[PDB]
């Protein structure tokens, strides 16, 4: 039966407990692992929007994530010299309206597996080859220890080793949106309270905020760039190129990168997308940013991960576990959503920053508006099943 049917799942961020948290409900029996030691804290800020406030009410978290939801309270469009152009309430700042919900990383990924507490989860773990045949998937965990399940679903991440371990190069693209993203955390010099600042040229744009923890600021950079690093890994390397970067940018730019040593989150990478015309290959499923990561700039990316649980689940389900069918059900009624949001992404990416002009408030207020109704159409733009 289903209950006996042996299903691996790779990585406790969104998209893995997600996952199994609805295959735990459709009749199945999913197991967790993960390569990092705990759930890290905080971390990037999540959307839930769209459809994907429907899946998390029906998952009884909705509360929850509210509960733990973003709290800034203002936005605001600055130019160099610190003037406000266009300022917003919170929710409207970030594009999001009706029960849409703004939540950091690590706060999600504490509430999902809270819902999955009956679910096996083993930290710490690592897979090092993978094995199919028609019968079974054999994993090799970093010990040598062998295991073998009737199905294997990666849920591990945009850098995802399995995707690389089951796919050949033809199977898949990294599609780069010639743009960088970096961000890390320091001392909240300038007091900010529970406020967003926003500071953008025409080509790159610097953010900083404080919110949960008063006597902290994130700041964020976002800029273009066809220049390429020769380790993209090197943090060192990233440092160097984000500081020469935004050397004569102005504004708060010279006091952030100041105190940018001393952050310990640290974090840097292409703005990318995962492009693949199937997720899957045999026993074997991609799912979340392993399978079709939408990138920061689409901010799509937990709304995907969310509607791909939901669906691989229920395609399972209503396959009686057979994974072949539900596979090809998994492809075919996503990827338009997915290549919708995917998209959306490549808009911002081109036109979100001021090709020739400056800002001002006209500019920052129809852009606003135009991308909060956009998103909205495109973060709704699927018709989902109803398995139960
Ligand atoms: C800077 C930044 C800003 C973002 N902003 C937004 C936003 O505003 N809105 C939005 O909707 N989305 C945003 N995203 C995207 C969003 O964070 C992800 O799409 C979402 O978390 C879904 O990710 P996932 O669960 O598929 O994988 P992840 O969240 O990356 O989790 C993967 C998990 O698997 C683990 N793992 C990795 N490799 C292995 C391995 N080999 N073996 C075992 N485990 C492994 C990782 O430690 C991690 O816990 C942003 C991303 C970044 C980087």
């Amino acid at each position: 039966m289903t209950k006996h049917i042996k299903i691996l799942v790779i990585g406790v961020g969104v998209a893995g407990p997600a996952v199994a948290y609805w295959l735990k409900r459709f009749g199945f029996s999913p197991v967790l692992i993960e390569k990092s030691a705990a759930v890290r804290k905080g971390g990037q800020a999540l959307d839930i929007r769209g459809i994907a406030t429907h899946i998390a009410k029906e998952m009884g978290i909705y509360d929850q994530i509210c509960n733990m939801r973003t709290q800034i309270k203002c936005g605001r469009y600055v130019d160099v010299k610190g003037n406000v152009l266009h300022e917003e309430q919170g929710e409207t700042f970030g594009f999001r309206q009706d029960d849409e919900v703004e939540i950091l990383r690590g706060d999600l990924v504490e509430i999902l597996m809270k819902a999955i507490a009956d679910i096996p989860c083993e930290f710490k773990q690592s897979v090092i080859k993978i094995e199919q045949n028609e019968d079974s998937v054999t994993v090799t965990y970093k010990d040598g220890r062998v295991e073998n399940y009737d199905l294997v679903i990666a849920a591990d991440g945009i850098h995802s080793a399995t995707r690389g371990m089951v796919f050949s190069k033809n199977e898949y693209q990294l599609i780069n949106l010639g743009s960088y993203v970096s961000a890390f955390t320091i001392p909240n010099y300038l007091g900010l309270d529970h406020m967003e600042l926003l500071c953008e040229s025409n080509h790159k744009l610097v953010t900083l905020q404080s919110d949960s923890q008063a006597d902290k600021a994130m700041a964020g950079f976002m800029f273009r760039s066809k220049h390429v690093l020769e380790d993209i890994r090197d943090e060192q390397e990233q440092k160097h190129f984000l500081h020469a970067s935004f050397q004569n940018f102005g504004w708060e730019t010279q006091n952030i990168l100041n105190r940018m040593p001393e952050s310990d989150d640290f974090y840097f990478d292409a703005i990318t997308q995962i492009k693949m015309k199937s997720w899957t290959k045999g026993r074997i499923a991609l799912i979340g940013d392993a399978a079709y990561c939408p990138s920061p700039l689409s901010g799509q990316g937990n709304n995907l991960a969310f509607v791909g649980a939901y669906i691989l689940a229920g395609e399972l389900k209503k396959a009686d576990g057979d994974y072949i069918q539900a596979f090809t059900r998994y492809n075919e009624l996503l990827h338009p959503f997915v290549e919708a949001n995917q998209q959306f992404g490549v808009w911002v990416s081109e036109s979100f920053l001021l090709k020739d002009d400056e800002v001002s408030k006209e500019i920052a207020e129809a852009r606003s508006n135009k991308i909060l109704a956009m998103i909205k159409s495109v973060s709704n733009s699927i018709n989902l099943p109803q398995y139960e």
